[PDB]
């Protein structure tokens, strides 16, 4: 059924090259695009870049593209794989690479094929993608569950001015009754926030960062959080809207400690914090603000810190760089009681099947799963169909600005509309969306 | 042939609702989304908004959506229209609305149906959208012409801080050998500019405006243009990259004069410029920098300023708000020798048919045509196929950042690839791309 496998370079939302794959079958042409992160988990599967400093500042994907076209394609076509057998598709791809971290072909060569095969499979089966993905993952479909969108509204951290160390501040309309309502009220808080931001930080403070949130010179998480609370209140949405954070603590972890002044070029080791000290910051924030989720509070291999904090955190704790959507690392994180939610980024692992396994393992342990974009996204809408397919009840796909973000949120509106009464909104139950009766 | 017409609200790139329309035929479901401008020309066809302050801050499009579903749809289906006949599709739509500027139904209701019909028709014909649009406009297809992209890299004007009064500064890789090369070298100039900008103005100055350009607090057009020239040189593309401006001068036209300090609440009235005074500024820029296109140098109805300048410019002058993609205004502009290029915005006039006629009337007069996005865009890629089909040789569709821009740029990559030797890059001949042999 697959007659052609073809890759090209296209541009992600930051204007950097990435791999787009097209699979041709009797049912037509099926396209998937590979996303890209920044300051990525050190344990993520290989994102292969050309490193030709003379083109694209070394970020070309000509090499990965060649791997699709000259290596994967002729082997994939001749193998007569049934695309409906996602496991077979991905087992073949993994077998062809032959390395733990897809370092022979690149995860960005393999993933596009994995994802395109699933769209081709849905076409063959004459079902929408989300229905096929539920089939693949054996998720229940009566009712489907539409996710709470965790909307980035403000960014701090390594790519913003000011001293604010924490990376993502998100609003989650857990109190909304429908996904349509969630997106609307979230857009309204967003606009209220841009307005307040411009009034307080200047006209330019309205400009947006990579994920679409405002990113002005902010000094402390409390400053950011007071600001967001002000916007929520102004928009009249207190008590339908809660807050999520992504600390991205791996970006300020050095030598075993946490440097919150990691931007400040002369940081004093005397106030680099231990895990417990940093845990005390998060505790203070929790007491003061309506935070319902915290992601990467500690660094990607700092197990003792995660495990100590998790006992008493009492809210959703999400693993991103800790777990890297990798069933092996997820197993450890479960055993160590380090977290209770997986941030699922398909390109961290490089195949759909491994990503589905990642999610099944997390649900089995009573963990939640937040499906997630990358900071470098594209017009590809796969993750919208995925979060519904896996019935997780929560997605993180950016601010309600920039269309590499709206593209997913818009796909969710279409999915919501298509399903009518055969879908529920996750709402207060986002953590265990998969277990909703 | 058409069995259903259906509209829904989706979100544009700024997180404001807009209208998406799906047409269903024997060949599938065909989707179009309507973009949205800021500070729209007074002569533009009506964009109907709901004005319910308790929802999306009055920016809802539920009335327009209702217009499609309750009014257009039943009548359109019962009319048994041949979607291949775009003129028929559009004559039906405009004669249903019955008002000159589409104020009964809304241009944001009509346009979605118009565009979706063209996609439906390409499918019936078993041809790519660009080929069908060529057929519709009687454009030659041997070879097709790929456009030079005018890429936003920097903005000033009403929504930027600092004093800079002109709106858009674009780079145009006219010296590139292919579209693909154009997009690479353009991406490189953009990133070099982003880095130089963060270095000079601070990390926050790297955040992006609506169209994906940087928007630092810049004080003069010279400062902006010197930065761009620095970035071109740094990226190693001297000579191969030219500059375009959109002055958006209508936003600073007051009391018959032009206020270049319009962002100052106490701007000095005695320093406001007459048309000829302003023209002398543009002359200075034109001679000092590799500027090959200036858009909206004078206000939307300041006809005499345009006609007096145009004689003197010696470079492409583009009408955007003057002409509003309207054949009646375009005729006047041609008669008054006010410009020599149309900025073609399908949603300024509201149907594809009127838009083609606008372009045709332009080429007929020896004008160029620059196909254009709106500042509020979506994941919709129609205008990529339009610019290729109309054979214009130039498109303005954003910075190489934010996927409502890359979506179009990526679609052009695909088209270029698919056409191979049956396409040529407009390059230095962008102005008269339609007349390439
Ligand atoms: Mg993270
Ligand atoms: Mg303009």
């Amino acid at each position: 059924a697959v007659s052609k496998v073809y890759a090209r370079s296209v541009y992600d939302s930051r204007g950097n090259p990435t791999v787009e794959v097209e699979l041709t079958t009797e049912k037509g042409v099926f396209r998937s695009i590979v996303p890209s992160g920044a300051n990525t988990g050190v344990h993520e599967a290989l994102e292969m870049r050309d490193g030709d400093k003379s083109k694209w500042m070394g970020k070309g994907v000509l090499h990965a593209v060649k791997n699709v076209n000259d290596v994967i394609a002729p082997a994939f076509v001749k193998a007569n794989i049934d695309v409906k057998d996602q496991k077979a598709v991905d087992d073949f791809l993994i077998s062809l690479d032959g390395t733990a971290n897809k370092s022979k072909l690149g995860a960005n060569a393999i993933l596009g094929v994995s994802l395109a095969a699933s769209r081709a499979a849905a076409a063959e089966k004459n079902v929408p993608l989300y229905k096929h993905l539920a089939d693949l993952s054996k998720s229940k479909t009566s009712p489907y569950v539409l996710p709470v969108p965790f909307l980035n509204v403000l960014n701090g951290g390594s790519h913003a001015g000011g001293a604010l160390a924490l990376k993502e501040f998100m609003i989650a309309p857990t109190g909304a009754k429908t996904f349509a309502e969630a997106l609307r009220i979230g857009s309204e808080v967003y606009h209220n926030l841009k307005s307040l931001t411009k009034k307080r930080y200047g006209a330019s403070a309205g400009n947006v960062g990579d994920e679409g949130g405002v990113a002005p010179n902010i000094q402390t998480a409390e400053e950011a959080l007071d600001l967001i609370v002000d916007a929520i209140k102004a928009a009249g949405h207190d008590g339908k809207i809660k807050i999520g954070l992504d600390c991205a603590s791996s970006e300020f972890f050095k030598d075993g400690k946490y440097d919150l002044d990691f931007k400040n070029p002369n940081s004093d080791k005397s106030k680099w914090l231990t895990g417990p000290q940093l845990a005390d910051l998060y505790h203070s924030l929790m007491k003061r603000y309506p935070i319902v989720s915290i992601e990467d509070p500690f660094a990607e291999d700092d197990w003792e810190a995660w495990s100590h904090f998790f006992k008493t955190a009492g809210i959703q704790i999400v693993a991103d760089r800790l777990t890297v959507t990798n069933p092996k690392r997820i197993a450890t994180a479960i055993e160590k009681k380090a977290a209770d939610a997986l941030l699922l980024k398909v390109n961290q692992i490089g195949t759909l099947s491994e990503s589905i396994k990642a999610a099944q393992d997390s649900f089995a342990a009573g963990w939640g799963v937040m499906v997630s974009h990358r900071s470098g996204e594209t017009e590809d809408t796969f993750i919208a169909d995925l979060v519904v397919g896996l019935r997780t009840g929560q997605i993180k796909t950016g601010a309600p600005a920039r269309s590499e973000r709206l593209a997913k949120l818009n796909q969710l509106l279409r999915i919501e509309e298509e399903l009518g009464d055969n879908a529920v909104f996750a709402g207060e139950n986002f953590h265990h969306g998969d277990k909703l009766l």
